[PDB]
This record gives C-alpha cells, sequence and structure tokens, in this order.
C-alpha cells in the first residue's frame, strides 16, 4: 500500500471546476478520468499518471503526474495536457500542479505549439 | 490501429543520452521505461502517458504525453517528470518535447518545487 | 500615458510576501525594485520591464513583463527571475504571472538550470 | 564593466531566424531590440533586461533574462514575452533560453493566457 495510496484516490475538483476523478494503485499507477469545465472538451477523457509511493517522511509533499490526450468518442482536440505537482495530505488536502498543453502543429508553428499554467485540486468543490 | 501506433512505438534516444523504451496501444495508450542518463536516477523507471490517436491529416503532429516517477528498486528521488509534446513522422522522425519536473518539498519551499526543459528524442543515438 | 500606467505603477505584493515596486512609463517601460521573501535573496535588486501602454478594450488583462537578476551589493545568487504576466484592474486589481528562474551552471547541469512557478499580485499585504 | 559585458553585446540570431540586438551594461542593464521571424510581429520592438554581471568563476553560465511587449509603430499585438536563460561564452558562444509569452485575455480564457518555450541564440545565422 502507497504511503498516500488512501489519500489521493478519489474525486478532486480544480479552480476552473473541472473534475479528475483517480486511482492512486499501490506500485505508484495513476489511472482515472479527466472532465475539463474549459476549452476544447467534453464529457470524460482517459488519464494516466504516476506517483511516489514511498514519500519523504520531512513533511514534503508526495510527487505525481498525469497525462490526458483530448480525445475521447465525443471530439479530438489534438493535444495532450501533463499535470506534474504534488499532494500534500491533511484536512485542507491539495494538489498543487503546474501543467502543460501541447496541441499538434505544423513544424513552421511548432514554436506556438506548448501551453503553460498551474491547477490547484481540492477535495471539495 | 492509432494512426502513429507503429511509429511511436519503440525505442527512442535523447540529447542527454536517456532512453526512452514506449509501446502506443490501438487506444492511445502509452506503456514503457524510462532511465535517465542524467540526475538522481539509475537503470529502469516505469512510464505510463496517452497519444492522440486520431491527430489531424495536414502535416500536424501527433499530440502526446508522459510520466515517470522517480522510484524503483534502486532510488527514490522523491519527484516526477512530465513531458509534454508532439511525435512528427518521417526519415528522421523526432518526439519534441517540454517537461515539468516537480520534487516533493515542505509548503515554505514549494515556490522552488519545480524545474522546466525541452528535450527532443530520435530514433538514432 | 498608457491606459493602465496609473493602475500598474505603484507597490504590490505576491502569495510569498514579497515586494514588486514599479513605475510604468507612457512609453512601456517598466522599472523598479523587488525584493524577495525567499530564497538566496536579501534587500532589493534593480528590476526592469515593459507592458502593452494601449491594450484591448475588450475586458482583456494588459501583458506585461520583468526580469531580476539576483545581484546586488549584498548578495549574488547567479541566477535572474523573469516574470510574464497580465495586469487585471479594477477594486482587487492583480498582477498574474508565471515565471522562470535560471541560474548559471556547467553545460553537464544545464539540463537542471530553470525553475517555474507562479505568482499573484496584489496591492494590498 | 560586466565579467560578459563584451560577450553578450551584440547581435544574435535564433533558431526561427529572429534577431536579438543587445547592450550589455556594466551594472547588469540588458537594453536593445528584438525583432520576431514568426507571429503577430513586424520590425523592431523594444526589450530590457537584465544580467549577473559577476557570474560565477567555476565555468557556470551567466544567467540573464529580457522581456518584450509586442507593440511598436506598426502592430500590437497585446502580448509580451520573457526569456530566462544563460550565456555561455567561447568559440561558439550561445545565449541558452527558456521563454514565457503571455497574451491578454479575459478572466474566463486566462487558463490559455501563456505559451512556454526555448529559443537557443547564437552570434552566426
Amino acid at each position: 500500500m502507497g504511503r498516500d495510496e488512501a489519500g489521493i484516490t478519489g474525486t478532486w475538483y480544480n479552480q476552473l471546476g473541472s473534475t479528475f476523478i483517480v486511482t492512486a494503485g499501490a506500485d505508484g499507477a495513476l489511472t482515472g478520468t479527466y472532465e475539463s469545465a474549459v476549452g476544447n472538451a467534453e464529457s470524460r477523457y482517459v488519464l494516466t499518471g504516476r506517483y511516489d509511493s514511498a514519500p519523504a517522511t520531512d513533511g514534503s509533499g508526495t510527487a505525481l503526474g498525469w497525462t490526458v490526450a483530448w480525445k475521447n468518442n465525443y471530439r479530438n482536440a489534438h493535444s495532450a495536457t501533463t499535470w506534474s505537482g504534488q499532494y500534500v495530505g491533511g484536512a485542507q488536502a491539495r494538489i498543487n500542479t503546474q501543467w502543460l498543453l501541447t496541441e499538434g502543429t505544423t513544424e513552421a508553428n511548432a514554436w506556438a505549439s506548448t501551453l503553460v499554467g498551474h491547477d490547484t485540486f481540492t477535495k471539495v468543490k
């Protein structure tokens, strides 16, 4: 059982009103679904990622990351987002992330392929 | 069969001499192993990610991303990297990425939790 | 007179308790001083940057950016931070930024040269 | 006289064919003009920034950064780019950077305000 397997598993919400549904495996796996409240997206998309299943015991957060490719049965935005961040446990548990959103482009437009931003996920809202 | 399933599957190398071994699934899954030539890393680490299995047919690249958590049987760097980028097929196939490397930190040090960089992967070297 | 010259000029504070003192010029210049509450920093450092002196009139924010090199009479952290973001005017005025912090490194360590993060500045606190 | 004042001052070119014309001051200032070969840009734009005028003497690079707001007499792209990076001196001198490009947006679109990328500048091409 990963140190924060129970803390990470469940339904999370970010500041945009997106919904992150994840299961943390004992082995370090993250699996689930993502629903974006914004952008060229509708309904759920598959996500997969990894987390540190044996984090530091000095009060540090737990490093994790995941990917969504923005293709499902409804839409294809020809793009993928990766979130990189840390889980911080406790009464007001949080996942604090930064993300990179890449779209497929021509070589001439590849300089403009990637958005960067930050999302904070909580168990409420 | 994903449009670039065959193009993406295989062994890739970046400019640091790291080795990315990946299998692309028909469903959009990426699975495999990563070996970093640099940093607090030794041997292989599990990776998982996603790719656009039906990309644009206008000469755009194929969006993809993946995650490594830097824990294996040898070491634990209490960190995770996510790569976000695009696959560009052809004689000199490439995966062009940007990445985010987050370490677990205390809340006081969380401003300094995340490195950013860029890796280019080719099928040779 | 830049559209938001008066709105941007003044003393700003971020979520870390750092202090950003800036003058916006009619020509698009930003000049002032930065004092970091965290990291290898003490007292004030010179800053310079630019802003859009004729922003869109459709309720969009005002794009701006600035640089600090972390050398002053007290310390030299051999690093520079750049903030890129937008000014949003009104009762609860804000500057919403993302930043890149580069340290001088050897070529072997250059993959690890750059931190990324996000700061929100307000006129209170 | 800054350690790399003479090395940094001059005309630089990146991989897109953009032109960076800069003067490094003894005090740590960068001033000059930028001409982008791509995007919503024409002719020269003002730039300002900072560099470490007393870098480490252990073979590390020299940290620097600069800003362009994409307004000139010809066009206004309501955006600003900041480059953060390091200068590496020698026969094949380089400035290795990462950048953040923010556009002014509405609050509803602010998640999508910022591009990230990387530019390498050389004294030839």
